[PDB]
């Protein structure tokens, strides 16, 4: 009947974002063993204008609409957030959009947790991952309790993000009281420069989600992930509540965890060899 | 007003199931740290009699309990099985127990998939998991891309449990007929022999439940665990469909993954040092 309205956001290998060519169309690319890479029209900010999308989330994407014959059309978030509850409390973001009707699926990386899934519901996960630390390669962490994070000094710094989800964690328990003093004092404004403050030994160690430290890593080679992932959690699609989409979706999810599906998509857009 | 029928499985460090003591009690135990060990009677077969039930998915029950304001009564599941469907199709273990209102819940590690997720609702993970490689102290496999299983021969001997969830995996892409059909030489009737058989160097690898196969490693110090997780997925607290209970049990789940308390059970039931 109607198109759904499929809101997503910029995060490689999840979502590429590029130019259209100068016809309009999106350029032709193969995958190393010939396959064709599938590319959608996603119309947002670069001026809303329409724009190429493609990688691991548009692969599932094409996936559930062909299995279980919807239509959509994609656009990227307007506002380029995620989604927090802010005063003006509303939800921004993807959050609001889906909140808003905006959007009638939220189809990115978008983490399961308790404060969204009082308001959404998700999807069962397509993908895993946790919090994991980046460093320099070379350097050795064990995970949260090697013993140069728990016993902080300015030998070894280290951050996350300031007011993220990392940052509200390491705040909310008592036993990470130490960790979080330190953190409280040398936090970045984002990933982005965090990521480069580690490539330019300014900051010793990143603390943030595993699924994007481990692209960073794999694309490049002086920078590794070390230690055991930490408070793991999903990536879920989001959906309002009571949505006749849900059971679906969730059961092709299942349904390709167990019959290489989605393992397909990992060796298509995260697996690399030049690291 | 009534009791919720809670059905569970024996399986350590999840479910730990010890007799009462001559008066009818459970033994009164305590953690390293002083705090009693939380323990709630499970009637069961050894003749179905009253025995001790705790570990981690009975701390769980009681922390969901209490938060949620429910009262409960805990049996160990009648077949003493998770459940499959068998002719006569109808579920037996958990799963019927659960379809046939002879629970109301399923408390236990409870693997979350395509075909469960058919006929029953999970909660929100409570632990994640996902395959992993038992072998002998001092054996080196890098997963399940390592060359010793991609090209099998009888110098290594790896295998799983037959008509289990795993067998089934291995049968189900084409990419991993070769090791599948090395497998389906040496496969063992139960996850006990093979994990005995392991010890005895009779088998090289065992592929197995990452929750079962960590807990073997961190109690027997002559046996690890090897190599990156694969077919990655959770375990969730079963309950039938549209449940009043799903919702607010999958947000104490999620609140939990982000409080510490998960953490604490882990700490509690998961984490050995012997080893």
């Amino acid at each position: 009947s109607t198109r759904l309205k499929i809101v997503t956001i910029h995060q490689e290998p999840f979502v590429y974002v590029k130019p259209t060519m100068s016809d309009g169309t999106c350029k032709e690319e193969f995958t190393v063993n010939g396959d064709p890479v599938k590319k959608v029209i996603c119309t947002g900010p670069n001026h809303t204008v329409p724009q190429c999308c493609y990688g691991f989330c548009i692969d599932l994407l094409i996936k559930l609409a062909r299995t279980m014959n919807f239509t959509y059309e994609v656009h990227l978030v307007a506002d380029g957030k995620f989604g927090t509850q802010e005063r003006v409390k509303e939800w921004n973001g993807m959050m609001g959009e889906l909140l808003s009707g905006q959007a009638d699926m939220i189809v990115a990386p978008l983490t399961i947790n308790n404060e969204r899934a009082q308001y959404i519901e998700f999807s069962k996960p397509f993908k895993y991952q946790g919090l994991t630390i980046l460093v320099k390669k070379g350097t050795r962490i064990t995970g949260i309790n090697d013993p140069r994070l728990r016993n902080p000094s300015d030998k070894f710094i280290y951050a996350t993000v300031k007011q993220s989800s990392v940052d509200i964690y390491f705040r909310r328990q008592v036993e990470l009281s130490t960790m979080y003093r330190h953190m409280e004092k040398h936090n970045y404004e984002s990933a982005a420069e965090a990521i480069q403050a580690v490539r330019d030994n300014k900051l010793h160690a990143f603390i943030w989600d595993s699924a994007v430290l481990e692209f960073e890593a794999s694309q490049k080679c002086d920078l590794v992930t070390t230690g055991e992932l930490f408070f793991r959690s999903g990536f879920g699609i989001g959906m309002r509540k009571d949505s006749p989409w849900k059971q679906n979706v969730s059961l092709s999810i299942l349904k390709s965890h167990e019959n290489g599906f989605m393992e397909d998509l990992d060796k298509t857009w995260v697996r690399y060899q030049e690291c």
